[PDB]
């Protein structure tokens, strides 16, 4: 009867911040809650874990397995992005900040479900509602999470309610908000010590458009040109990738948080599909796509409107 | 830019209560906002709207007629339970105490579900939440839609924090919680002026149970043994609808709303596969289902068991 807490598939700062942030009320208000994680933290989560100095979410995989038949979904809600065996278990509440799709439950349930920056956010008005008060590590990874969502809120994502929370999260982490928030940001910048595999999985989402399983990656740097640098074993490993998992198209967005721009690298079956969301020419399989810095709303719904559906 | 507010497809007392009241509240936050219906009122709903003199919403009919492109649900998320052109709008909110399904936007929206008796107990707590004091008569819808989802707190469906919810409504709708109750409900038992085929169809709802096509009606009353006066002219509404509708059974429940009971009454090719549901023996071609007053809760198990899975 341990409820489950947990973000989606490839989780990044806001969907590990948002599911501790959320277990912890949970517990609070007297559920026997635990968060976890879908997979092992990328870089600037783990850059936010260390600061605070708390663990990792322990990695499960399988609801089931772990002996769980209910879960608590923050910052998704598609079944895809889920875990493995979500449709065997059933979902008592979920916090999110994305639109629904592919969900569904067989009973009643809670859901908050806000149109702002970051999941993260939302859990916030949570913890001031229930009067609940919010401990300095549970500031920092909820402050992280939304920084991380909205590009220390910079983000054509930031709500205009995002900058009171990231303040006085800011204040109850005991962190200067620019300061905290540009070195948090850099450290996902850490390319290097990943593969080429890696890297193109860090932070992807599949998504259907108009009958085209397409796979959109992003990644942030300091330079594009940097990490251009190893194209080839990504295209490689981008090509690998599309092969295991059955896409017709693979977007690698890279994008450079110091300059807001990104660098669009797509391979496979509709890369003028591509050129024609953005109206550019991809040269050596990449373009520049300037002022670009959200995969939701600076590309996918160009390459929804190209792709059609 | 004028949302419609609406609750579902022939809309009980929570349905038209949370839609007005939700209206309400979203003008009072600056949000032009508007409480239409998708069908008149019932015996019940009429009875509140008088009690508190305010007329019944407007019925319409479209979205894109009523020059509107945004709207908000309450008491529902289901799409064949909604508004005709509801694939075509804009869904901005949803107020909902009900599972998911059938349900999909583009775009984040705000969503605020809660597993609780009534959706008209969720608006209540979104009016204190947002500061605005609960109008005489809107308490009084809402009130109306609590008590009557929830058969006056006796129904399984009952949640912990409703009580104290219906209390604080009736204190500020000006009414006694239990007298206003249950004259309200006894209000809207009007039977008699239906005819038999009508009856069997005011709120029913079909099942596949391993390849049967099991049809399950509801009829409140005060009083069962009167609508047992009219058991021959029903069975024959039923045998009628099983014949137009393909049904193979047809389990009507004759929910006696003051006591908690349910006669059932079945009639088809498995009228066993309900015995064995409900350990009881159809004497008559109808068995006593004590505790009965809610359909999923207390009757479609059982049935889904007995034709089992
Ligand atoms: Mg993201
Ligand atoms: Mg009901
Ligand atoms: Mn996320
Ligand atoms: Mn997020
Ligand atoms: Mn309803
Ligand atoms: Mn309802």
């Amino acid at each position: 009867s341990k409820i489950l807490v947990f973000g989606h598939q490839n989780p990044d700062s806001d969907a590990i911040g948002s599911s501790m942030a959320y277990a912890y009320l949970k517990r609070q208000l007297g559920v026997d809650a635990q968060a976890v994680a879908l997979g092992n933290p990328n870089e600037e989560t783990a850059f936010v874990l260390d600061y605070f100095g708390i663990q990792a979410p322990p990695v499960v995989k399988s609801a089931q397995a772990e002996g769980a038949k209910q879960v608590i979904l923050t910052d998704h809600n598609e079944f895809q992005q889920s875990i493995a065996d979500i449709r065997e278990v059933e979902v008592v509440e979920v916090v999110d900040h994305h639109r629904v799709a592919n969900f569904e439950t067989a009973n009643p349930l809670y859901m908050r479900l806000e149109p702002v920056g970051s999941a993260s956010s939302i859990v916030y008005r949570l913890y001031k509602e229930n009067g609940v008060a919010i401990p300095k590590e549970i500031a920092g990874v909820m402050l992280s999470g939304l920084i991380s969502d909205t590009l220390l809120l910079k983000s054509p994502t930031t709500h205009a309610s995002d900058p009171a929370v990231a303040e006085d999260l800011a204040k109850i982490a005991g962190v200067d908000l620019q300061e905290y928030g540009l070195a948090m940001l850099k450290a996902g910048t850490n390319l290097a010590s990943k593969t080429a595999a890696q890297l193109v999985d860090i932070d992807a989402k599949t998504f259907e458009l108009n009958g085209s399983q397409v796979r959109v990656a992003q990644v942030n740097t300091v330079d594009i040109n940097e990490v251009l640098e190893r194209q080839n074993e990504i295209e490689e490993a981008i090509k690998a990738s599309q092969a295991a998992n059955g896409y017709s198209d693979f977007v690698l967005m890279i994008t450079d948080i110091l300059n807001s721009n990104s660098e669009i690298l797509a391979l496979g079956n509709n890369t003028d599909k591509v050129e024609a969301a953005f109206n550019f020419t991809l040269k050596n399989n990449h373009a520049f796509l300037a002022g670009a810095v959200s995969r939701k709303k600076q590309v996918v719904p160009q390459l929804t409107e190209s792709f059609n559906g």
